[PDB]
């Protein structure tokens, strides 16, 4: 697909002028633009490369932008992240991965689970230049709660399925929730934050690897946060599988969420990459560590159910994309219930 001719030029600007070598030298005429809002930019296939500049890349359009800015710049100067070749007022240049996303079922495979786990780790041991305090997460309840307590649908169904989300008496269960983690030692860690089967790219060429074959992306609502929001999280999309083509557009089965076994082969994983030398301790205390850690990510759990539940309120409201974020929000309060339930 080709990009509006508007964008076409201003994307052979960019280029030209951000990217080194062939591309300062390249004429409108010679660009390749396709859209992947994302669009990959190439050169042609007969110019060769003067030095090591990129033969594709990828152009990305859009306090707040220079926080997500640095942190972009930061993670490509660590590797982290795809590489950074230029910014501007309306996008950022960035390296093209050749790969594909996870699909949700993948991410139980035991070898997708375990690098999962390590890349989880690392980005944990990201030092950033952020707020360490870590008020994003019932910052961000609260303020969706208060959205969501306001909202009034007109169309019949929404209001009937509004009804019943608000009869649970959110502010109450917020403050329960509140407490219960209150309660729950975690450490505070930079966080992704959203690390779903869709952040996270399979590379071409290392699906054959044991361990070297994942790369996460996609850090818009990263920031400084417990570490059991992260893991337990991710353990929740387990559940969750978004490629359904029709209405509502995905599907939720708890059956999915990770076995305590399943949790402990992640975390298994996990520990050693986030500490170095975690393996050298006696069984009894990695398993002490371990299990701790196991009531701790499951506790945090059920806060990724409550906050993307009441995200969810609040997108219905006010998204346009197709999807049935109503419906999405029953699912997860259900699992919120249903895994608090068992917890006792
Ligand atoms: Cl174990």
């Amino acid at each position: 697909e080709q990009p509006e001719p508007r964008t076409r030029r201003r994307a052979y600007l960019w280029c030209k002028e951000f990217l080194p070598g062939a591309w300062r030298g390249l004429r409108e005429d010679e660009f390749h633009i396709s859209v992947i809002m994302l669009f990959q930019c190439s050169l042609p296939d007969t110019t060769a490369t003067l030095g090591d500049e990129p033969r594709k890349v990828l152009l990305r359009l859009y306090e707040a932008m220079v926080l997500e800015s640095v942190m972009f710049a930061i993670l490509a100067e660590r590797s982290l992240g795809p590489k950074l070749y230029g910014i501007f007022p309306q996008g950022r240049l960035e390296q093209f991965i050749p790969s594909r996303r996870l699909d949700t079922e993948e991410l139980s495979l035991p070898d997708i689970s375990a690098e999962i786990a390590e890349k989880m780790a690392t980005f944990h041991g990201m030092k950033m230049p952020f707020n360490k305090e870590p008020k994003w997460l019932f910052g961000t309840m609260e303020k969706y709660l208060k959205e969501v307590l306001r909202i009034k649908f007109t169309e019949e169904s929404r209001i009937k399925k509004l009804h019943k989300l608000l009869s649970y008496n959110l502010p109450l269960e917020l403050e329960n929730l509140r407490s219960l983690l209150e309660s729950t030692p975690s450490p505070v860690v930079f966080c992704h934050n959203d690390c779903q089967e869709g952040n996270i790219l399979l590379l071409e060429g290392r699906e054959n690897s044991e361990k070297q074959k994942l790369m996460l992306i996609d850090f818009e609502y990263s920031s400084y946060n417990y570490r059991g929001f992260d893991i337990g999280n991710h353990f929740c999309e387990w559940m969750y599988d978004y490629s359904y083509e029709k209405y509502p557009f995905f599907r939720a089965n708890i059956r999915k969420y990770p076995t305590k076994k399943q949790q402990l082969h992640f975390i298994s994983s996990y520990l050693p990459a986030f500490q170095n030398d975690f393996e050298n301790l006696s069984t009894e205390e990695k398993s002490i560590i371990k299990e701790e850690m196991l009531l701790e990510v499951n506790r945090f759990a059920l806060a990724s159910h409550f906050l993307w539940g009441l995200w969810s309120i609040v997108q219905a409201k006010i998204s346009s994309i197709e999807f049935g974020y109503m419906d999405y929000a029953q699912a997860r309060f259900d699992a919120y219930f249903h895994q608090k339930r068992k917890l006792g």
